[PDB]
Order: structure tokens, then C-alpha cells, then sequence
């Protein structure tokens, strides 16, 4: 029985949202392959709601789900069942504009229009990407993208898969992306946010092999090759030795881009390695390739 | 996995909105009590897809349930599961304005707005009818009613337990209504392959159905506090069907259709209204016996029951 019960009204659309498109894509059949249309088409459902089913929905909201062929197919070409992806949103509120689900497996990041609009015009070059790497890749894993409406507010979302680990507890992140460096404000956050200068400043370093580059290199090409910049690569590090499961333990197959450090680090770590933000050129590429090819021992 | 595919774009609808309302419904929890909100309650929505989904359903549709706690709560007290009342409307399309489910069980009449309007203003003394008499009535049992709009256009439909068996092959069949008027069957209905007969081609047949002393104070006494309860709500024009199932008759059919390559005995918890004939009667058959037709409001009402019992009452032994 699930109550969409929330911190607050718009999770539990997102909740009722992410559980009825789901089924109702359980009782759609899946293709042989995926068709064009099927790159410009959209569910749309609006709830007129009137003294029933208000003691945790709102009476009035409207969800749109965009390309849902699409993202179920690339949500089964990251190896997630839809299943999974459901009771990751539905089984209890997601949490703290920058959301997890309740077991930290997915993050909901809001979005604007521009971004919706971006998503749209790479996502055909961006699902034969996938294809051809076999998933196996360092770009964002788009899960699904929605517009919420509650209240006359449109809202839009865009579901990824996790950077960090969902149960490792991540002790520094930086954001590798001029000059750019950690604001006083958040460098004084629970748990920092440091950008490309103090990586440098702070004399961490990554010890590891070589075929983390061989993935990124096709990447970023593939990213300046559709005109795309602004990306950021987010790294975190879990120091083992701060501390039933285990330390340093992790699971492959949900966090996937965790790795272990070398026997010949310092500290007992293990680090978490992606790019974001990728919805907005040629020279960035390289400039931020090299920048982050010089990371790794 | 449920296509909900149908000949026809509404009956689609159809099982698409049961399948959504049911499903949406055991997500809510079961109240205690139902409350005057329940009553006057309503659950919408709106589909617009695009280039999605279109191989059944419309593109384009809206559903709406009327009181949906309301009917939920009517189902458990007949003795429906939900889940059953769901797949029996989604495993495969109604069939045959007048349907039937797939599997026999329920029956889906296509009403009017004035329709929808009177069962909201009787519902409340009807629920608590039906909770007083614990779901042993002829009347008909309402176990939902529907808004669908396809192309624009609003359908009323009103589903109800099915007066006749979901099994058992119903050989002939009446409409009474008791009324002083003549009552006959056109010689168009009367050439159809199982026509509804009237008053008084009933009488002029010279039927009688022999149920037995039991049996038969059981119905005139459901009969009795039925019709004055509708009474009380002042509607008119409800007849009773009467359908005869010849059991010797079942079993020649049965076999001609085994040949081609118990016997009479019913389940009361889903053929409710059906009744055996007698040890010594002339012929082994079932008989099913219901009120329809009640959502009429306004001869007066009074008068309407007293001439409808005074007639249903001589038609049994
Ligand atoms: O005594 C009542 N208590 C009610 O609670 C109630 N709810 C509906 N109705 C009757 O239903 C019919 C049209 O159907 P409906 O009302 O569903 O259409 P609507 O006017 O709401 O929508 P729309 O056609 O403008 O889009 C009309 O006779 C409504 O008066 C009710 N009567
Ligand atoms: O636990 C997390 N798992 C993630 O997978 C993840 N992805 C991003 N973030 C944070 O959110 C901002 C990046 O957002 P962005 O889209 O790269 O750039 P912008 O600030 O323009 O929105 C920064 O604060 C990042 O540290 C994540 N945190
Ligand atoms: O629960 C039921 N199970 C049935 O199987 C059934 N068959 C008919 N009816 C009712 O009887 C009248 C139609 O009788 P009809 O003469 O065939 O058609 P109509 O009078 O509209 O021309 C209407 O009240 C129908 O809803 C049935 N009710």
C-alpha cells in the first residue's frame, strides 16, 4: 500500500508519477527496436482528484513522461529493472535543487526548459552511443525525464544514476572542471563541494589502471563532437580506514563507477569517477581531457 | 500483461479505467467508516499521450468514477474481490447499450446523465440499505459507475452483478413488471434468438415456477422489503427478470456440443439470485429472479409497489 507520503507536495507527484507511468509501461509491449517517433513522444496523464485520495496526493496535478520507450530502453541497457527503478522512487520519499531516492541509488535533479529542449535534440545520437558502448561508459545514465505540474507550476526532472556509492559514505568531492575554486560558504557544508583549484592545492592524488582513460577520451569526444560544453567531471573519495557488510566493500554492479585504489596509495580509499552536467565547445574537450588525464598513477 | 484490446475504442477505455481506478484504490487504505464526503466524491483523469501507446487505446480519453470508497465498499459487501472485478473487465473486451464481461460475471449498462443524477440521491439510503439486509436483496447490486469520454463524447455506464448465471444457459426469459397495461413482446422481439418477454405473454404462456415452500417465503419476503424501500424513494418503472434455465435441455446441448468431436446445480455465492425448482415439479430447472431498472424517480410509487408485488407474488409456487 503505498502512501506517497513526502517532505513535501511535489515528491509525491514524482512518486505517483514514476509508479503509474511504470506499470502502465508493463503493459506495453517491448519493441524489436526503437522507432523515431518513439524520440519525440511523451506521456501525458492529468489527476482531477475531488474529496478522494487527498490525505497525501494533491487533488489536481498533472505528469508527462518524455520518450518513455526511449528511457525504459536505456534504463535496461544500464542493466536497471523497471521494478527497481519504481520502488527506488515510490517505496519512500526521496531526499536532500538536487534529490536522491530513499536508498540513495538515483539522484532527481531539477531542470530547466533550455535543458529539457538539449536532452531532446542529442538523445537519438546519444541512445546509439549507448548502444555501441555497451553501456559502458562515463556520461550521465539519463533514467527518465518528467515534467511536474502542481499548483500551475510546471516542474521539470531529469533521473541519473548515482555518481557516488549508495551506501559507501563519500569523504571529499570535488567537481574537476580560467580558474575556478571552492566559495567560503560552501567550503563550510557538511560535506564540501571543491572545484579544480584546491584538487591541486590539496595535493590529493588517485592511484591506480589506463583504460579509465581509454572510456573518457571516446567520451568527451563524442560530447564536443554534438557541440556540447560546461560538463564537469565529479570525483569521490572514501578513506577506508575511517570507518552485517563491510569496509571498502562495494558492489560493481550498482556502483559503477566505483575503483579501488592501488595497493601503493597512501590511505586505503576507493574513488567514484563521472561526468555531469552534459545539456547546453571543441577546444573544452582537450582542455579538460588533459586535466583530468593528469590524475591518475 | 493487459493489451485491452476491443472492437471498440470505448470498451477499451473501459478496461483501461477499471484497471486504473482498481489499481489506484488498493493503494488507498480501507476506512472504517465511510464518510459524507465519500458520497459526493469523484475521482478524473485526463490522457493525452503522443506517439505512444496507440496501438488500443485512443491517443486522447478521460475517465472518471463516481464515489469510488462508496463502491468499493459496495463490492466487499457483496462478497466481490476487487481483484476479480478488475480481471473480469480487463482479461479480454466486454462483449454484447448492453454488455456483458468475458467471463458472464457482471453486466455494464450505458446510462444517462438523469441516471448517474438519481443514484447520486439515492446512494446513501441504498448503502446503508444494502448494510442493514447484509446483501441478501433483488435489487440490483451497483458495483461502479463511470464518465468515459472518447471523442469527445460522455458515456454513462453503471456496472452490476449479473441477475442471471455466469454457467448456466438461460433458455427463456421475462420482463414483469406488474403493470395493468398490456405488456406484450413485439413480434420483433419475439422472433429474436432468446427473447425478453412481457406481462403478459408470462400469462398467456400459462407459466408458473414451482420453487418450493422455503425458497419461495425467502423471495416474498425480500420482495416485500425491496420494493418498499424503493417505494420510500419515490422511483417507478423497475421491472423483475425472470430467467429459466431448463436443466434436461442444458445437458441435450452439452452433449450435442461434446459430440460434435452437477448437472442443475449452482454456486449461490456467485449465482445469488438463482433458485432450484421443487422435488415434485414437472420439469427440473433453475430459475434466476432480480430487480432492474430502479433509477427512475418519479400511478405513484406506492401503488407501483403494491400492483408490481400483487402480480410477483402469483408468479411462483
Ligand atoms: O445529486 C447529485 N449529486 C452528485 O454528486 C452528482 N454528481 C453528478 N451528478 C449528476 O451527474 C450528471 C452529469 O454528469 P457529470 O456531473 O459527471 O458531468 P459534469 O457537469 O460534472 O462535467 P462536464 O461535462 O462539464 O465536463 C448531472 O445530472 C449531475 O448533476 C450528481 N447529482
Ligand atoms: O551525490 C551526488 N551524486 C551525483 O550524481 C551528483 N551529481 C551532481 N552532484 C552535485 O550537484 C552539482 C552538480 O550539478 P551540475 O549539473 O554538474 O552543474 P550545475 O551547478 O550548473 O547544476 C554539484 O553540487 C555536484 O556535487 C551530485 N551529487
Ligand atoms: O442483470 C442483467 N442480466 C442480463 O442478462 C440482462 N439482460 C437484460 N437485462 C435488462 O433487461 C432490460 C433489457 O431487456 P431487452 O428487452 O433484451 O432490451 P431492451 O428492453 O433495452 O430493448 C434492461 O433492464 C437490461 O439491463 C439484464 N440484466
Amino acid at each position: 500500500v503505498k502512501l506517497f507520503r513526502a517532505s513535501e507536495p511535489i515528491l509525491s507527484v514524482l512518486m505517483w508519477g514514476v509508479n503509474h507511468t511504470i506499470n502502465e509501461l508493463s503493459n506495453v509491449p517491448v519493441p524489436v527496436m526503437l522507432m523515431p517517433d518513439d524520440f519525440k513522444a511523451y506521456s501525458k496523464i492529468k489527476v482531477d482528484n475531488h474529496l478522494f485520495n487527498k490525505e497525501n496526493l494533491p487533488s489536481r496535478f498533472k505528469f508527462k513522461e518524455y520518450c518513455p520507450m526511449v528511457f525504459r530502453n536505456l534504463r535496461e541497457r544500464f542493466g536497471i529493472d523497471d521494478q527497481d527503478y519504481q520502488n527506488s522512487v515510490t517505496r519512500s520519499a526521496p531526499i536532500n535543487r538536487f534529490l536522491t531516492t530513499y536508498d540513495r541509488r538515483f539522484v532527481i535533479k531539477t531542470v530547466s526548459s533550455e535543458d529539457v529542449a538539449e536532452m531532446h535534440n542529442i538523445l537519438k545520437k546519444y541512445h546509439q552511443f549507448i548502444v555501441e558502448c555497451h553501456g559502458n561508459t562515463l556520461l550521465p545514465q539519463f533514467l527518465g525525464m518528467y515534467r511536474l505540474t502542481v499548483d500551475g507550476v510546471e516542474t521539470y526532472m531529469v533521473v541519473t544514476r548515482n555518481v557516488l556509492s549508495h551506501r559507501l559514505t563519500v569523504h571529499r568531492k570535488y567537481d574537476l572542471k580560467v580558474a575556478r575554486e571552492a566559495s567560503d560558504k560552501e567550503k563550510a557544508k557538511d560535506l564540501p563541494t571543491f572545484k579544480d583549484n584546491d584538487f591541486l592545492n590539496e595535493g590529493q592524488k588517485l592511484h591506480v589502471k589506463k583504460n579509465f582513460l581509454e572510456k573518457l577520451k571516446r567520451d568527451v569526444e563524442f560530447l564536443a563532437q554534438l557541440k556540447i560544453m560546461d560538463y564537469s567531471l565529479l570525483v569521490g573519495i572514501h578513506d577506508v580506514d575511517r570507518a552485517f557488510f563491510g569496509p571498502g566493500e562495494f558492489d560493481p554492479s550498482v556502483d559503477v563507477y566505483a575503483m579501488k585504489s592501488h595497493e601503493s596509495s597512501p590511505k586505503k580509499e576507493v574513488y567514484f569517477m563521472a561526468i555531469i552536467d552534459i545539456l547546453t565547445p571543441e577546444q573544452y574537450s582537450k582542455r579538460f581531457n588533459e586535466f583530468m588525464s593528469n590524475i591518475l598513477t
